[PDB]
């Protein structure tokens, strides 16, 4: 493994993959619970036009044995070659289908890391400062990026709150700062995509990924390119209607 | 000749299309210079997917002789006979091709009216409040409907002037409120988006019309369903303002958001 980054266009080079450059890149979610549907879900997936597949670990039953995560991140590499893997493990708190200490947070992290099976991993902002130091280390050390996240599943912080949180990851090292907010209102949406521009505008020296959630949130999800988000979840609304829109906006 | 508004679900029905439900209606604009350009615009236009037809009066070298311009007006209605006809002459101060006093406007405006050729008609919000208003019930007594409209091609005004501009629309007894504003920044874009949103849940009981223009306010164009602008431009060929896509790929983005 090896990445690249370049504060000049703001963009993270992960295999031939420039995120921060053009149309916002396409993210997709494995998430079976058994090997078996992880395999199934890849080789359905490696059709699709989507750019990074993203395995979502907290839905996979058999997480808390090691060599049975080695062995999923395995497959899942055998079936999508040309792609960045991403490795995901939502916490309970932030959303989550299972619950880990800390401890075994930062040691799955890690595992993945020294697999060296996938390209990035996600690590969430609020995990512990010293913890999160210390693994974006690790993982840096491993030629592996990091995306560093934060949720609200139920309301949209204010605008200045959003910034600050993107400016956080970036102070503690993030390669791709990510936030993703719930609207209560119409304006709530606006407010996301007010702080994705005033960020992007001020602080950001490397690509940032913004959405709100939820139907009404959905432009966000289109309109990365213009407002400054780089990449955006899709499910295979659709992956290809998502690659559609973009491309016409790219146009 | 007959039109139907609801205050209630804010919507405005001509020629069985309804406006202010469901996904945006696309608007394309037909810019001729002569009668002759004029039907062979209205025939190319009859091949493309579009809701309404707007005719840029300003375009039409004629428009000062009254006999011309009912001329083409039959011309267009013959070729687009089902799709509301929207008559439009963008005056010279917000940015039209040419220029007309304002007594000539009116009188233009009130003779689209009374040849029953036209739907609706545009008339700008800073006319003249007095003439607007009698036009407005002019039009009203024929049964033609009225967009009003505003436009800035150099800024974008604090998003409570914009809501304001459309309150005062309603005001005027527009059927439709319209307005336009050109972002210099990515932030301008979002406050017309806010300016859309405030207008329509706090005080519209119709249906409206926003966008921001340029390249860099697309976006204005795609996401009327959530915001809430009522329709969008388009261009079959030729953009009548920047920033309009062809409606061909408007219609792909409208019905995605749609479901």
């Amino acid at each position: 493994n090896l990445y690249f980054q370049s504060n000049a266009m703001k963009t993270v080079t992960v295999r031939d993959l420039v995120v921060g450059e053009g149309a916002p890149k396409i993210i997709v979610s494995l998430m079976g619970k058994t090997i078996t549907d992880v395999k199934s879900e890849a080789l359905a997936y490696r059709e699709a036009d989507f750019d990074i597949l993203e395995w979502r670990v907290d839905h996979f039953a058999n997480v808390t044995t090691a060599e049975s995560v080695l062995e999923a991140a395995g497959a899942i590499r055998e079936i999508i070659t040309d792609k960045p893997l991403l490795f995901t493990f939502r916490s309970a708190k932030e959303g989550g289908e299972q619950a880990l200490t800390t401890g075994q947070y930062i040691d799955l992290n890690r595992a993945a890391v020294d697999s060296g099976l996938v390209d990035m991993i996600d690590l969430e902002l609020f995990t512990g400062d010293d913890e999160v130091k210390a693994t974006v280390g690790y993982a840096h050390q491993h030629n592996v990026a990091v995306i560093m996240s934060n949720h609200d599943f139920h309301k949209t912080p204010a605008a200045e709150e959003i910034v600050q949180r993107l400016r956080k990851m970036q102070e503690l090292g993030a390669d791709i700062p990510k936030i993703a907010v719930m609207p209560q209102t119409k304006a709530d949406v606006l407010t996301l995509l007010t702080a994705t521009v005033e960020m992007q505008e001020r602080y950001a020296d490397r690509p940032i990924i913004t959405m709100s959630m939820s139907k009404t949130g959905v432009i966000s999800r289109l309109a990365g390119e213009v407002f400054g988000s780089a990449a955006t979840f899709g499910a295979v609304i659709s992956v290809a209607d998502l690659r559609t829109v973009l491309t016409i906006l790219h146009q």
